[PDB]
């Protein structure tokens, strides 16, 4: 197993990603998580992370791990309508089973001591073996670590597997002020993304919309979780997919961390537009000589991923 | 002992909580049919969720199967698209997709597909041996269609209509550039049909307007109590729906009254509906017309009684 830290922002797919990482203990040792006030309100995202962790800890061999709220602030906030989803999950029956909330109330204070950005730096730098960071929210926290510690941090990262961007397809940030070329995780904090994508010392795998677009979440698939209601994780994952849209963005990204068979990768030099322009947050190919490479996921194995998640959701 | 009830709903989350409340209380309520309207739902999804809930309950608490119809009613003023997708979400929920339950729904779905809800409502009421209570949790289009078609032949077979809709002495919830905020959505969706219903002399009406429903908020701690009951399919179902929903229990409170009238005392008010294209289109207003029919408006509902009733009902299976 390899050490993994989940750096997430508390939306539905972030939590599916969490379940995928945590359930696959043969491949993944989940040593920490941080939650950012991006596509959630951070207190709800924090609480849902804890409730999921406690449910799993009480039902399978999943060690407890530190959970930290990130101090990162938005450059461009997510729509309020999407940010409420962690609040909904916080109230779900599956996450409010007596034995699990009792545990979470008990261990909450220890996790309240953490600040997410510092926790990420510490977990990576203090690890004996290198750490894979799975980033399913904005890149603010990885950038903070790079800015503060530089090579002391980046040399300890096995790879940064990132959900974000849109390279050779349209983005998903459609606002009166934008041209639709940017993707939301990057748009939330463009400068931090620029720091991450341009860092020569960091290995990066990028699940941009180019790959996530090709793995739709369809109703008959979601309904298959209904065949598994004796498994708590299947109630959980099925419920979250049922509440979500048509994509599995962050879950696909986490699936790759579990098993790289999920997608092939192509090296591309990726820059980020940080200017206050219609294309703010766009991830763009750059011709600059010696610009660092990012390994962009291509043609993901949709069926393999979908099977992986269904199976993983039988862990408990 | 049990009284005949038909649920006339539009497939939002509280409509389905209402359905569970009616169906789970078999001592008091014999649920003889349901219809779904293409209002605060896409009707195919509301139809499927109704079937899936009924089948789950049939297989786990012996709830008798009943006809489910889709209404052909069309909006005068349609609900926002962003609210109408919730039945689609529910249709994909694990709790509603357990194989034994879905196989039962698959077996009986085609017979239900063939109904048209408006005629179904008329037939269920008129062909019943005993009088029928109609619990209306969407727009009033279907009750109006029956009154228009059959008049006294229909209304004489109705025990009462228990209606979620309107706003009498409080503001509404229809907030548009063209409105003054005094109308409530179920009425605003089809004002003319609501007018027909509230002005009908042959008919006992109980009205849960925003006056009463505003006073029973659905809060996180209460919703989280369903987590104590995850051994019950209905607690997973109801808790999930409240967790997904907004701040109120509109239709569920309305159904609770059908189960037990101690939910609220009522106040007779002559209710007219504004149908002209004015800022308060869809408003339920007091009318001073002589000998105008009375509607019994719920006042000061028993919140704790309701909250307890629902937690208990959600332990039926
Ligand atoms: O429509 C949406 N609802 C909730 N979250 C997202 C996102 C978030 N941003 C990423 C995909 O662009 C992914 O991490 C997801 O959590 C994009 N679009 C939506
Ligand atoms: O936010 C809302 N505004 C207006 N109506 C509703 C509803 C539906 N409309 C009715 C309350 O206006 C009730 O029957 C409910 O099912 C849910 N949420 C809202
Ligand atoms: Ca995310
Ligand atoms: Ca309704
Ligand atoms: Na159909």
């Amino acid at each position: 197993a390899k050490n993994v830290v989940l750096d997430h922002d508390g939306n539905l797919d972030d939590f599916v990603a969490m379940v995928l990482l945590a359930s696959n203990t043969e491949k993944v040792r989940l040593i920490g998580a941080l939650c950012t006030d991006a596509d959630c309100f951070v207190e709800n995202g924090f609480n849902v992370t804890g409730k999921i962790m406690c449910l799993m800890h009480n039902n399978m061999n999943l060690p407890l791990f530190p959970i930290g709220k990130s101090a990162a602030t938005a450059v461009n906030p997510f729509p309020k309508e999407w940010r409420c989803l962690a609040k909904n999950m916080d109230d779900m029956p599956i996450l409010n089973i007596p034995e699990n909330v009792e545990l979470w109330d008990k261990i909450k204070a220890e996790n309240e001591k953490y600040e997410g950005q510092q926790l990420l730096a510490d977990l990576v730098m203090n690890s004996e073996e290198k750490v894979t960071i799975c980033v399913t929210g904005p890149l603010s926290n990885v950038a903070w670590c790079i800015d503060k510690y530089g090579e002391k941090f980046t040399s300890k990262v096995e790879e940064c597997v990132i959900m974000g961007g849109a390279v050779d397809v349209r983005g998903n940030v459609f606002l009166p002020s934008t041209d639709g070329t940017a993707e939301w995780n990057i748009y939330w904090d463009p400068a931090s993304a620029k720091t991450v994508f341009g860092c020569p010392g960091l290995r990066r795998i990028m699940f941009s919309l180019d790959s996530t677009n090709t793995v739709p979440v369809r109703s008959p698939y979601v309904q298959r979780f209904g065949e598994q209601t004796n498994f708590l994780l299947s109630i959980l994952v099925g419920t979250m997919w049922a509440m979500g849209g048509g994509y599995a963005w962050d879950a696909l990204t986490a699936a790759y961390v579990v098993d790289q068979k999920v997608a092939n990768v192509d090296p591309v030099p990726i820059d980020v537009v940080v200017d206050k322009q219609p294309n703010e947050g766009a991830t763009v190919r750059t011709d600059a000589e010696n610009y660092p490479l990012t390994f962009v996921a291509r043609n993901p194995e949709a069926e393999f991923f979908l099977d992986m998640l269904l199976r993983s959701a039988r862990a408990c």
